[PDB]
């Protein structure tokens, strides 16, 4: 479950906004960086994917293509552009507290579902991600 002290756009960005990211060309950027996300769980989160830019541009996905949710509802958008990513992919000895990944960056579009901020969320950003829809 997300961690109720999070709301869902702070949970998402927790997981899967890395914008200040040098050392995601590393082979261990994956362990290094799960380690905060799995701080707040009982199991290794098995496969996370984090997105490598700047806040407002994963925020300005909301604003851009209309998608169908996988779920039917809500408001998902895909970028415009492709984006840089890097997939983590849990390792089979790994049991925790001790997990480790495997990196993959790559790049593609990003779906996201989008909704307006929760009270708690700055009002700076009105309208922010929540989830990844693939």
């Amino acid at each position: 479950m997300r961690p109720p002290q999070f709301t869902r756009a702070q949970w998402f960005a927790i997981q899967h906004i890395d914008s200040d990211s040098s050392p995601s060309s590393s082979s261990r950027y994956c362990t290094i960086a799960m380690r905060a996300i799995n701080n707040y769980r009982w199991r290794c989160k098995p496969v996370n994917t984090f997105v490598h830019e700047p806040l407002v541009d994963v925020q300005n996905v909301c604003f851009q293509e209309k998608v169908t949710c996988k779920n039917g509802q809500g408001n998902c958008y895909r970028s415009r552009f492709r984006m840089h990513i890097t997939d983590c992919r849990l390792t089979n000895g790994s049991r925790y507290p001790n997990c480790r990944y495997r990196t993959r960056p790559g790049r593609r579009h990003i779906i996201v579902a989008c909704e307006n901020r929760d009270p708690r969320d700055s009002p700076r950003y009105p309208y922010v991600p929540v989830h990844f829809d693939a």
